[PDB]
């Protein structure tokens, strides 16, 4: 359970639970990309602590809500020694010139790229970047599922965040950070989910201008 | 000097700087009533942003860009602590609580209406403080449109700093209501983390809102016009 998880078990499972890198007109490229890498999204949500737990229907809310934002969090984490470029693959570099390409991009790409340079002035560590990419797909959907059974679900996934928040702090304690610096940063990197969520939300956006649900409940029975 | 202040003083400077309650404005459609309600309490949002510790200390173009990222996520965190002790309802002002019936007579509506009144059960069960609102209320003005900064310029960097200093300012704040209130460190970590997680919900709800109100002078020029006083 993951409940009764450590900190270093949190870190250690999330860790094993990450998916491949993927290898890659740009439109098509990129959504060629994007559909193979939600396969493997859907494995590793399977293998975040607590996520199996849940109703196969809040399995598929949870994703549903999240997926753009884990498929940019990961874009950003990899693009983090490639200032002013995005990695989409490592055959797919991408700067915003060449997202000026396309119509309806550029913010998005220009917003991608400076998550990107945050990440990279805060010395990001992996270990960190599993805990938010967890804390992503727990979070997103949770607010939008009054029922006995949403009493219970909503109770499960604040327990796992919980554990998660615990996992973060154990992180930045073990690399000597002071109290006060441990909570500055946590908040720091969790403020940095909202820009992600606005990312998310303007992509959908940009996406639409150019169902879902069946889909990944197949994916996820 | 917003640097220097002590918790305490954060805090009482952030609960004096609250604006008031508005009331809708009709003889006793809906849509109308919301927005001359929202545009009124514009002009108040920029007094109370002006008194956030640290804001005024930024430029003209940086407050404006602030606010232009943030205003409606602050108009939506009112709303909701307002609205806290009315489960099922959502009060827009004294004079105009609505229930969800109500918000589904405006067509796109209802989905969002509900995201606001999940938020505000939230923090209901949450027992979010009043100190707590205003931290967060805070937070939201800083920190929503800082990464949509375009300069790179020394000058930006410098801004860019002040801000992130402030921001770590209210999470100590924050830490110390927690601590304050006596619960350990662990409780006052998780209660930061669930505090800080129901913020990219407001800008869920703050970008779905603009989406809504885009297919109901440019806001970038009317917010410059109100923070660009003379002194005359
Ligand atoms: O360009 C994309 C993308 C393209 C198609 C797409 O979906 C097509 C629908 N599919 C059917 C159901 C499931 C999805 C998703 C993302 C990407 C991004 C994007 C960046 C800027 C923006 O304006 C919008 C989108 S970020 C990103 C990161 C990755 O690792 C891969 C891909 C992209
Ligand atoms: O209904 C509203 C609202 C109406 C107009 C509006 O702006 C009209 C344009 N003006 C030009 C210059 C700047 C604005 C803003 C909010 C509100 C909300 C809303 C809730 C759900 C939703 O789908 C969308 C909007 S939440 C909220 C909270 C408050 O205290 C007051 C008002 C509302």
């Amino acid at each position: 359970l993951a409940l009764s998880l450590t900190a270093d078990q949190m870190v250690s499972a999330l860790l094993d639970a990450e998916p491949p890198i993927l290898y890659s007109s740009m439109m098509g490229l990129l959504t060629n990309l994007a559909d193979r890498e939600l396969v493997h999204m859907i494995n590793w949500a399977k293998r975040v602590p607590g996520f199996v737990d849940l109703t196969l229907h809040d399995q598929v809310h949870l994703l549903e809500s999240a997926w753009l934002e884990i498929l940019m969090i990961g874009l950003v984490w990899r693009s983090m020694e490639h200032p002013g470029k995005l990695l989409f693959a490592p055959n797919l570099l991408l700067d915003r010139n060449q997202g000026k390409s396309v119509e309806g991009m550029v913010e998005i790409f220009d917003m991608l790229l400076a998550t990107s340079s945050r990440f990279r002035m805060m010395n990001l560590q992996g270990e960190e970047f599993v805990c938010l990419k967890s804390i992503i797909l727990l979070n997103s959907g949770v607010y939008t599922f009054s029922t006995l059974k949403s009493l219970e679900e909503k109770d499960h996934i604040h327990r796992v965040l919980d554990k998660i928040t615990d996992t973060l702090i154990h992180l930045m304690a073990k690399a000597g950070l002071t109290l006060q610096q441990q909570h500055q940063r946590l908040a720091q990197l969790l403020l940095i989910l909202s820009h992600i969520r606005h990312m998310s939300n303007k992509g959908m956006e940009h996406l639409y201008s150019m169902p879902l649900y069946d889909l990944l409940l197949e994916m996820l029975d």
